[PDB]
């Protein structure tokens, strides 16, 4: 059995997840929709590879049963490849606000100095976003099922995209809600994000989330399908950190030649004195 | 061959058609799109019948190669069934303006008194719209191809709807452009529309268009096998008159419980002193 502190810890994380993850996306509104020669050669070739890996069609089900479907242009060579970027920025921004609320509700996060709160969220927002997205990923259809919104991979050869491989591999672990939310906490409380000052405090917090996860698995996963599950999850978290870094770089290349990121995204990802001045939205959201 | 008069009359109609039928729908813009308790319940049950006979899906192909597609809901029970009415009011209004412009170009129509011009257009506008829609109808895919915009039947049992049976049958006749525009003229110059005063003058003009059509077919098509093509065309026109009456009743019932018609549609369909004063937009458009 788990200890009382471990049971209480899982209860609090799960309560926070339920309060701050709009899994039906009911309150995601007012978003944008696609309308109805030197080193620049190499910059465009890269950004074209970057966006082609991120290629999905979009579905919007009306309350009535009606369905709008958007298929992106099939090409790659001009401003047509950027047509979903405003929408993607709005969705991402909505998800990031839910993750910021997730952190704020957690006692262990609330008590950190506000500058470390900023640094941890800068370091983890994309990671916790993928973890939440994975819970609504349908691996059979290659579709993220977001309430009335659906994102469907265009189309083996897609497993070559580390982002997509992550989602398929994580889904195959068949994790419980408790295990997702402990992955979120472990990634959130990463002691070695840039700018974090209380390394030792955050590190001791992370270690207790990891011990709670390992213990949860031991009490609830007797089957041989789940041998080494704890260590697989920890490896997946290390992979998520690498995919995080590849995205930060990917986003900056796209932003350079085609601005699209929202102000909160620019703050989270470093797009241009002290930590609190340079992140006024994050600072405001944390004081609320 | 045709008489030189007949040849000139066909050329006038072809020129009017060329000037006023935006066959690619390039200038249909700014249209609306479906957003992202006694006798009254008996009115709703009839309007539900009226609307589900008028259900298509909507496709919009962007210039960049992207495609937006809209599927309408199942009837259920509520205002969801009205979701495409604003868009259709915009399509119809666009098509009606092109038909008013069509009529205006034609010497034989221009020479009629303004009140009969109004009456003939009120009587025939919907018919000429369907004749023009037929020319962009793809019978194999059940789709009206309107440039970058398509209306697709969803789906044998749809041949039960007179409107759809009309488009499939007319398409099967494989008419020439010249035969369609003569069909438009014969429908437009119908003497028996409500309010027409110069019945005999209009009847004689219609007969000259019918005679021109009959002779066109005699002279251009391989005599036998097209033996009764003219009469088949005339029977399609009769059927179009009845579809026009059914749709007017349909539109009026829908309008009553869910207003959607544009001002021009209100004038054309009688939706509320002299015929001019009750049709100020039509009057303006004709001068
Ligand atoms: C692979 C991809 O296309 O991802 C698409 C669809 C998809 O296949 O899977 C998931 C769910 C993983 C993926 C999650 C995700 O992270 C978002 C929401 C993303 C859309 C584009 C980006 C990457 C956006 C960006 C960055 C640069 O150009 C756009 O940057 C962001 O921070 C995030 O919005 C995302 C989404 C929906
Ligand atoms: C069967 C149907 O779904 O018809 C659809 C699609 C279709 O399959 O075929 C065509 C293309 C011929 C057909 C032509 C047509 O006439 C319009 C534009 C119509 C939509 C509804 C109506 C009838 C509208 C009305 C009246 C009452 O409620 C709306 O009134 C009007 O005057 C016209 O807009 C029309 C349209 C697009």
């Amino acid at each position: 059995g788990l200890t009382e502190e471990q049971r209480m810890m899982i209860r609090e994380l799960m309560d926070a997840q339920m309060k701050t993850f709009d899994t039906t996306f009911s309150h995601f509104k007012n978003f944008r929709l696609p309308g109805v020669s030197r080193e620049e050669a190499a910059k465009w070739s890269q950004v074209r590879k970057d966006l082609c890996s991120l290629k999905v069609s979009l579905q919007l089900r009306g309350e009535d049963g009606s369905v709008w479907n958007y298929k992106p242009p099939a090409d790659s060579g001009g401003k047509e490849i950027f047509s979903l970027l405003p929408h993607m920025a709005d969705m991402s921004t909505y998800m990031f606000k839910g993750i910021i609320s997730f952190a704020k509700v957690i006692s262990y996060f609330r008590d950190l100095p506000i500058e470390d709160q900023i640094s941890l969220l800068k370091g983890a927002a994309f990671e916790l976003c993928q973890l939440r997205f994975n819970t609504v990923f349908n691996a059979e259809t290659g579709t993220w099922e977001c309430g009335r919104l659906s994102y469907c991979l265009e189309d083996q050869q897609l497993l070559l995209e580390p982002m997509l491989k992550f989602h398929y591999m994580l889904k195959k672990l068949q994790l419980h809600e408790e295990e997702y939310v402990l992955m979120q906490a472990i990634s959130l409380f990463s002691p070695d994000r840039p700018g974090v000052l209380q390394h030792r405090v955050v590190d001791q917090l992370q270690e207790q989330f990891a011990i709670t996860l390992k213990s949860y698995i031991e009490c609830n996963r007797p089957q041989p399908a789940h041998r080494f599950l704890f260590l697989k999850i920890m490896a997946m978290l290390t992979e998520l950190r690498s995919i995080n870094a590849q995205h930060t770089q990917r986003l900056l290349r796209i932003q350079d030649i085609h601005p699209f990121a929202t102000p909160l995204m620019q703050e989270l990802f470093g797009i241009t004195s002290s930590l609190t001045e340079r992140h006024k939205i994050l600072h405001r959201l944390l004081q609320e």
